[PDB]
């Protein structure tokens, strides 16, 4: 019962509808400079959990898209 935020098994709920039955996945713990580990890059859950993360940025951590119209 956070102030209004997603944490736990509701967010995990949460990005499962926002992605949709496409799924979603996690980015790793490290990649590329220091900046990224400064940075809560840990995990999508820490970052909404903790701070409070944007809907559409969020859908950055869902599956890849396609077009309507076939390409």
């Amino acid at each position: 019962g956070g102030p209004e935020t997603l944490c736990g098994a509701e967010l995990v709920d949460a990005l499962q509808f926002v992605c949709g039955d496409r799924g979603f996945y996690f980015n790793k713990p490290t990649g590329y400079g220091s900046s990224s580990r400064r940075a809560p890059q840990t995990g999508i859950v820490d970052e909404c959990c903790f701070r409070s993360c944007d809907l559409r940025r969020l859908d950055m951590y869902c599956a890849p898209l396609k077009p309507a119209k076939s390409a």
